[PDB]
Formats: C-alpha cells, structure tokens, sequence
C-alpha cells in the first residue's frame, strides 16, 4: 500500500508463522535407493533443516512393504503430516483416496497426474529429453556399436526415457543396437545384476540403467567384469536421477584406479519436495495443478563426468536444439 495512517504497533513476539509438516510414501526400492526415492528423501531432510525440524519432528518418510501398504502409510500420515507426497506413478489410486477422505490436507503425486482434485498436485519430468542426451553420450563412446537400456516397469514414465534414449542413439548412428530388458520392479538388485550380465555378455559395452535401486545390481555386475579386465577394456554403466559417479569407483585388473560411470541423468525430485513443501506452509498449495520440469528449467539435465569432449561438444549441440525446438524428443 501508498499509505497506511491507521497503524499499531506489533511486538515480533505476538507475529508467528504457522509451520506444516511434510511426509513422502515411498515405494520398493527406499530411501537408500541412491536415485528416485533417495532424491525426494535428500529434499525433504533440506526442507527439515531450514525448517528447525527433525526425522518424526515435522518430517519423516514411509516405506511401502508392498502396494497394499500404499493406503495404510497415506492413513499413518494424515496422522500427523498435512502436506503428503506420493513418490511413484504407482501411488496414483491410493494418493487420490486419501485425497477425497481429508480434503482439510493437501497431496502431491510424482511421476504421474490426478486431474480434479483441488487438494492434489502432479508433478512430471520431461524424462525423455534427459534420456535422449544419454543416448547421444552413449553413441559418441559405444566402441561395440551395442548399447543396453535396464527398465524397472514397463509404464507411461519409462517408457519416456526409453524413447527418448532410442531417439538420442540414432540421432548420432542409427546402425547402433540398443538392447531392452525390464526388471518388473524397482526395489529387485539380483534381477539388474542378472539383466546387466546378460547385455554385457551380449556385447553390450554401456547400460543406462532407469530401475531405481534395481539398478545397484547393473553397478555391481559392470564392478565385476571391470574388476576383472584391463581399465581400457571397461564397460560403462549411465547414473539415473542423482549424479552416480561415486558408484562408479573401482580398481581395474591392470592395477588402475578408475570410474565406470560416463554421465549420468538428473531428476530433481529433492528440489520439487522443497520448493513444494515451501509453498505450502506460505498457504500457496498449487492443488489441482500439473507442474512438468523439462530441459529449459534444469528439472531434468545430464552429468557429463566422464565423457570425452566429443562426447560433451554433441551432447551441449542436442541440449541446444531441443531447448530451441529444432529436436522434439519422442514420448513413447
Ligand atoms: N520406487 C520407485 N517407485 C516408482 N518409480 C520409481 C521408483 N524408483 C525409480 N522409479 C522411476 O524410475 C526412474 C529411474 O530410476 C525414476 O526417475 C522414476 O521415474
Ligand atoms: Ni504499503
Ligand atoms: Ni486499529
């Protein structure tokens, strides 16, 4: 206002502002997950401190035992928690029944959309657009010409980097075979380790793995093999969601210590958790809203670690003409 005139004076100790408190429902895979789960977790924990909070003070986490604990976590929440997220395109049913039982609280779904809810917000990721500069990484290192791509399940949200990983591939060398295997889930390392060793022995020479903690299996197998091989006959493995390159560490069968992780996707669902979690105790929910993180906005980007200059020099070219529109990145 211009003006005011009509004024009191107001002691710091009589203004306070009323604080929420955030929960996440995990799916299997966890919190330890090293990528999805761990991302959302990493958020919220940030969101704790700036908050003066701790773990069951103001914020905490539910693992999900199984789908049918999805209802059950959601209910244990609105115990205590007014702002709920749903981590996983899984937990769209459960996250929309809870929605409708406490419309006095508010819930957010990652990786999928609830439309008609003015207490539930959606949140997705232009997933595609980060796999296809995977791919382009991918292809400008491949000596073998063959590449895999490890899913957790077959869905709308994997399938998104799928084709944008395929698109990214061919758009450097169409002649380049990308081998696909899902896992059925993503809280199962022994089926990554299994699926891994099985594309590597095909002659697969990187894997992009987008399996949550299913894919601490292909880092164990591609640990393996590069244990047991000289380091300039090393097989990648591609982080997802965080920067995995800690994972990659190793001493090679030569005596070398190296890295097998060439890049690695970014998926800032810990920033999302924050930001979110902000607006909502400010009173500025954006219920019944879709928010997309894309390329332009750094919601998703690529970690080029290890990747040659060629390799980054193609990868800053791609980045560049799908941020002008040059390149639309297929979503399925
Ligand atoms: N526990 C999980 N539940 C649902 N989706 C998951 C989970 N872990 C990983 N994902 C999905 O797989 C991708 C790669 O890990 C993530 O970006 C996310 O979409
Ligand atoms: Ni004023
Ligand atoms: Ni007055």
């Amino acid at each position: 206002g211009s003006s005011h005139h009509h004024h009191h004076h107001m002691s710091g100790e009589n203004l306070y502002f009323q604080g929420a408190s955030a929960a996440i429902v995990t799916d299997t895979g966890g919190v330890d997950d090293k990528s999805f789960n761990q991302s959302a977790w990493e958020g919220l924990q940030a969101w704790g401190k700036e908050h003066n909070l701790s773990k069951d003070n103001g914020f905490t986490y539910f693992q999900s035992t199984s789908e049918a604990d999805y209802a059950n976590n959601l209910q244990q929440a609105a115990g205590s928690y007014n702002l709920i997220f749903g981590v996983g395109f899984a937990l769209n049913n459960a996250v929309k029944d809870a929605a409708k039982e406490h419309t006095d609280l508010n819930y957010v779904l990652i990786d999928d959309v609830i439309k008609d809810q003015k207490n539930v917000a959606s949140v997705t990721f232009a997933d595609n657009e980060s796999g296809y500069l995977a791919g382009v990484a991918a292809a400008k290192t491949t000596k073998t010409k063959q590449v895999g791509f490890v899913g957790g399940i077959e869905s709308e949200v994997i399938s998104r980097f799928e084709a944008g990983f395929k698109a990214g591939v061919a758009s450097v060398d169409p002649s380049i075979k990308v081998q696909v295997d899902y896992a059925g889930s993503f809280g199962d390392a022994a089926k990554g380790k299994t699926i891994a060793a099985a594309q590597y022995a095909a002659g697969a020479d990187i894997v992009y793995q987008v399996a949550g903690g299913t894919g601490a299996g292909v880092f164990a197998e591609a640990k393996s093999l590069n244990e047991s091989r000289p380091e300039n006959e090393k097989v990648w493995v591609i982080g997802v969601d965080r920067d995995q390159e800690a994972e990659g560490k190793y001493t090679s069968k030569d005596g070398k210590e190296s890295n097998f992780v060439l890049v690695s996707t970014l998926k800032q669902v810990g920033t999302t958790v924050k930001d979110i979690s902000n607006k909502a105790e400010r009173g500025e929910f954006p219920g019944g809203q879709v928010i997309v993180y894309s390329l332009k906005d750094k919601g998703v980007d690529l970690a080029v670690t290890n990747l040659s200059e060629e390799g980054k020099k193609a990868v800053e070219d791609a980045k560049a003409k799908i941020l002008d529109g040059s390149v639309k990145v297929p979503e399925k």
